[PDB]
């Protein structure tokens, strides 16, 4: 019946000192996969070479005491590509919640609880191998996200202990992939999502908004601007219609109890709560599990646009402390899945697939031959060249591959460009093809005269990266001989649209900028 | 054909001309095709003997019955559609391990794809056209060992999976994956990098490691390295994709001429593209040629025939209203007579047209006259200071058949 | 059908550079099966860790090229407590073959098959754990054995690679004992034991002989003695009979070949193949086989007794090789398992287990007291103390003792002592106590006057050890007051006679002194 027994479930491990004074974003610590992985022992380090590949279903425990009286809440967050400290410096928060975040709240029921379990596959998309590539890095993040916490007497030291089930060796690198170039909802999308601490305080806070329906592109949070593989996929129509599931937890000491109602609104304060009880309502005594319907004055909300529409969080209750304690109630709000509604919504911009990627104005031809030469890779991403001014376009398209961490399928560039001068006196010529490695023999390729628009279908680099497309094995740079003497000929050079033939993406993620 | 392996005679090799050449072979000799074997010395560590011996080789045949075609079953069609298993029949330069420390032989594997360099030449051939088609490859190669070297000298080695600068550590060597020979073998292994697959036309992406375990242990008397011919052989595929090498659809640019030299007194200058796909050079234009998966299967097979559209496209230079001339395409058949097909164009500056690669299918110097195709290009224009890049040639393989797996040396 | 595959069952690693000048009892390299076990990968240290206790069986793999034309032979040796270098140094071969020992010969079929398979537990008697005791430590020594070798063109790399099986987790610590007092043999008794390569040259080289038949007592092997677990058992009665089973190897590279006869003999030549042919013999060709029966002129071979009895090996064919080849004939002879006759032969002192441990004269009381106390420990060893003139027995018991690792059980030491003057002028008193931890009040005690003899039962060490009772632990010591004016009165003073009760031996091993 020994009870002391050896856990070979155990993967790496991991220790941080959370400071007495911790304030808010503090970044407690990081947590490299890879390396706890084999800095620790091997039982997992050894089958990690030997399978090579595979898709392990962690399961990362942060062990830290159920105190009740410490209003602290250590949220992790879980990067494998886009989130550098240095700009956000230190601290960090919503922009963090950006990816993938379970916040773990203390007083709430748990002492080594403080858990959770991924599928390094189902979020990441892409198995895992024991040698590491650049294009991803599996580090998770550590960060104070309550703000009324009690000092506490020390700075406690704390363990996170990480436990994986390597599972069978994979056969391919990219798994299913997470998306499809016609983004298709079914019938319940996972905005999983996490809101920043809201609080209210016994002095009079009035009506807390989680600003729902404006799910749709690209936010700005103080510190960045923050597009996320939610925010992407629900940018394509100009409005939503359904039902949200989410659920508040209550971060606050047990010293300080409020209560309030959710509620769903659009306008500023629903002053009577003769108003908020007469329709829709769920008053709520701390944590609880919420699954509200989205209402406006014509049903919807909007994507993109705000004040379409909002989550009513009116104070109930107000907060009852003893006078020693200090600080305000606290609560985290997490929003789920939303099911659809039935009610139609357009698209963006029309129903076919076409967006404007870059358009080229005042190209800088060579002093001597007055040719410019651009070269567009095979990666999506931000083009910007030095011989010409690029002005970049934004679209559920740009903003789905900015939000994700691989993308691979053709596509065709819709080109077009134009000529200066009176009709008579334009001259020139321009060279459109498709190449493989730098300047050589390799290719496909066509001239144009007063043909002045072309498409070319391209593909997508070496398996499918977004940038830097890892090898040299990084295909459809076409290259742009505007033989013309480009200089005061083309008006605007080459506009770019690409048309999705039919993508695929891989990859939950953000990029904050 | 190494020695010391058993045989005094087993020395033999059975082949079926026909499988390799894919067009049967008749008594009356050709000039397409001539086959001929070539004999030589594949090792470099031998001993030299007492004298020059003899060597008798003997051949046999089994003729079988009369086949009806000349060109048999086309051994590869154009979309390049690989099955289960490809063969990438190739054996390897004799890698040698000495007792006096020699690290990592390597097979530098996972290049398979485009054209290579070996020190005399460059090289295509069946397998490395056939592979160059996409920008990496995933999955398993199986192949064998040979041990060259005289009974005096033994050593052993590790088989393993690789990418970078020595794996330091036979204890790295031992964790991962790993095949301890002893000389003869055979092997299965599976390609494994940083990110799964290895580079086709690409190097450095990817390797098979040959880490020397126990040194080679010979008399003193014995001098030479241990010595031994590795053989790829079939490489079954994997299951992940991976992006064509330019695009999907199946357009590649053939060549592109500039600076034509029209004559000096009609000023008009004229091309003849044959039927037969070549590199094509003339002395009337400055020809640059292009390079891609079609242009390697062409020049690593001996026989091809098929329809293809050659995407004609040119420019004239002057501004729009000074611009003058005209063009004329035309398929032909027997030299400057009447026989053909033809349209004319003005500032109708691009041209697509159907044409057949020749008489059963040769690849070049078209056997006979009966080489149609030739499409004149007659750019009746002041050619001179009007063409910028004359005609551009773009040909689309419409369908086209492949005989006969052979390299091409340059 | 990936062939390239990982090995879950390596354990660690050695590798060693074989000089092109080795010569024979050159030593390669040892290996640490402990340092190894962790130094390389976690799969098998962890379980090391985790199960704590195990029973491992070990199987070592040589790594070496089967070369046909290089004489060589390279022995592996299994020591967990007796064998230090520095004596024998460097160098070493008959005492080393006194312990564990496969002889490794690489014409021998095999390029890696030059492996050894033992349980280390049916060897060593006690099972193995993570944390390191200091009364037994495994290290693997291997080294040339053989002699006439060729130089190699330069000094070859030599791998090896060690395998386990852990096993599950043990309860005990000592497992069951490798016998009991009375040594009881069974159908077949094993003596394993390798012989020095033999020789035979062409240039006249007469009747070879594994001078067998004196397996009994301690053996001189030019650098040391021995006496090895095989030894003590055997050297319990006079003489022997029986059927010995063994084999012969060439370690000779193929250029030289050779044949021997195999014949019981006893004395000096038997000058005729026609004698040899006419009794019983073994014609042999290189290896093989042999099980061959004892005989002398009374049947019976002597146990500590030489010249009583011995195995021919005459030369028959004269060794054939090329001009070209130096260096002689050579082969190794392994002698295996006896199978026991039916004849009798006496005990060697009497039937009774008693034996004479040691006999102290000349004690040197202190100068103030005239006191000497001497204080027996618990675990039998070559007792010696400073104070007086100790003269140690020799006798299968003292033999098995040294010649095992581990030891306990109960004995009798049988105490006896004598005074000097005339009976009236004797006078004086000895004291006897069995105690516990140092000077203190911890025992079980009596005195004595003008009785002069006494047996006290005591029992060695906490589990069991044969030297400096591994702790505090280590019961028994009586001290021995000999309150008399020891002085001109002790003849010699106490004789002590050690009676096994029935103890416990544990380990196969040798004492090389």
């Amino acid at each position: 019946a020994v009870t002391v027994v050896p856990d070979p479930t155990c993967c790496g491990t991991l220790s941080f000192k959370v400071p007495k004074d911790a304030k808010k974003g503090k970044h407690l610590g990081t947590f490299d996969i890879r390396q706890a992985i084999m800095d620790y022992g091997g039982l997992h380090s050894q089958e990690w070479c030997a399978k090579g590949i595979v898709n392990p279903t962690f399961t990362v425990r942060m062990h830290a005491p159920r105190n009740a009286f410490a209003g602290l809440s250590i949220a992790c967050t879980f990067d494998d590509y886009k989130r550098i400290d240095l700009p956000a410096l230190g601290n960090e928060c919503p922009p963090s919640e950006m990816f993938e975040l379970p916040t773990k709240v203390f007083m709430l029921k748990d002492a080594d609880v403080h858990e959770w379990q991924f599928n390094y596959g189902e979020l990441t998309g892409h198995g895992l191998c024991n040698w590491a590539n650049v294009a991803t890095q599996p580090t998770l993040y550590f960060f104070v996200a309550s703000t009324n916490q009690v000092t506490m007497a020390a700075d406690w030291q704390c363990i996170v202990t990480m436990h994986v089930d390597m599972g069978p060796v994979i056969d391919r690198f990219e798994l299913n992939p997470t998306m499809t170039w016609p983004i298709q909802l079914g019938d319940t999308f996972a905005i999983d999502r996490y809101y920043e601490a809201k609080e209210i305080k016994l002095d009079g806070s009035t009506s807390m908004l989680s600003i729902s329906y404006n799910f749709g592109g690209p936010v700005k949070h103080s510190k960045k601007h923050a597009i996320s593989y939610s925010r992407a996929v629900m940018s394509r129509n100009l409005g939503w219609s359904g039902t949200i599931s989410g659920s508040v937890k209550s971060v606050s000491s047990l010293f300080c109890t409020a209560s309030f109602v959710i509620f769903p609104w659009e306008c500023e304060a629903p002053p009577t709560l003769r108003q908020v009880l007469w329709g829709p309502h769920q008053i709520m005594h701390g944590d609880g599990q919420f699954e509200i319907a989205i209402k406006t004055r014509l049903h919807s909300a909007a994507t993109t646009e705000e004040g379409f529409g909002r989550l009513g969080i009116l104070p109930l209750s107000g907060p009852i402390a003893p006078d020693a304690h200090v600080g305000s109630y606290e609560f985290i709000v997490h929003i789920n899945t939303w099911r659809p509604d039935s009610q139609v919504h357009p698209p963006m911009f029309s129903s076919s697939e076409l967006y404007n990627w870059f358009t080229l104005t005042n190209l800088k031809p060579d002093a001597n031959t007055g040719v410019v030469n651009f070269d567009i890779p095979g990666y999506i991403h931000d083009f910007a060249s030095k011989d010409a001014t690029v002005t970049l376009a934004s679209n559920p398209l740009s903003w789905l591959v900015a939000a994700t961490g691989w993308h691979y399928g053709e596509v065709d560039l819709c080109i077009s460009w134009s000529r200066s001068k009176q009709a008579q006196a334009q001259e020139g010529s321009v060279s459109i093809t498709t190449n493989y490695r730098d300047w050589g023999a390799y290719w496909q390729g066509q001239a144009r005269i007063y043909d002045l628009r072309r498409t070319e279908a391209e593909i997508p680099i070496f398996l499918g990266s977004y940038a830097g497309a890892t090898p040299s094995g990084a295909l459809g740079k076409q290259n742009y001989v505007r033989i013309s003497i480009v200089n005061a000929k083309d008006i605007v050079a080459l506009r770019v649209c690409l048309r999705p033939k039919s993508i695929k993406f891989w990859g939950r993620s953000a990029t904050l900028f």
